[PDB]
């Protein structure tokens, strides 16, 4: 009924060594399970429906999703925190902005997600390459997200942006 609180579509994010994550992935199946990497670390992205069972990793409720994964490119994870007062307005603005996601060059898919039971949000975007993401940083939505992150960090916790790519063929 109120999917913000009760939605069952989830994203699980598990980080660790490549070896560990490849072992974990071989124990799972489906859910668009995707191994991603950057200079520092490896990460496993999985989508599923229902409550957590044995998924390792951080759990997020998918609030809004668009497009679909193509299986290549770079993946951006933007972590922010929002005050109660800011949530409805942010969700509205994001929904409005999303009507033009299909016009954003190089954008394959986006997920607006919420950390379970906390006012922490994770916006995940899948791009053909980093160039297209860099270009998108000129948009109002990107500037707002950047501003929230920076404001977050003058206060408590740690909001940040991580960029990953698909592993070597």
């Amino acid at each position: 009924e109120n999917l913000y609180f009760q939605g069952m579509k989830k994203v699980f994010i598990t980080t660790g060594t490549e070896h560990y994550l490849r072992q974990l992935m071989a124990n799972y199946t489906g859910g668009n399970v995707t191994l991603l990497q950057n200079f520092s670390q490896s990460l496993l992205y999985q989508e599923s429906t229902g409550e957590k069972l044995f998924q390792e990793g951080a759990e997020y409720r998918v609030l809004q999703s668009s497009g679909s994964l193509k299986g290549f490119g770079v993946v951006v994870f933007e972590y922010i925190h929002l005050r109660d007062e800011e949530i409805p307005i942010f969700l509205q603005m994001y929904q409005r902005a999303s009507l033009h996601f299909s016009e954003t060059p190089g954008l394959q898919s986006t997920k607006l997600t919420k950390a379970m039971n906390m006012n922490k949000f994770l916006i995940i975007s899948f791009w053909d390459s980093e160039v297209f993401f860099h270009d998108w940083k000129k948009t109002p939505l990107s500037k707002e997200i950047t501003n929230i992150m920076k404001k977050n960090n003058t206060q408590s916790g740690f909001s940040h942006e991580d960029i990953y790519h698909y592993p070597e063929f």
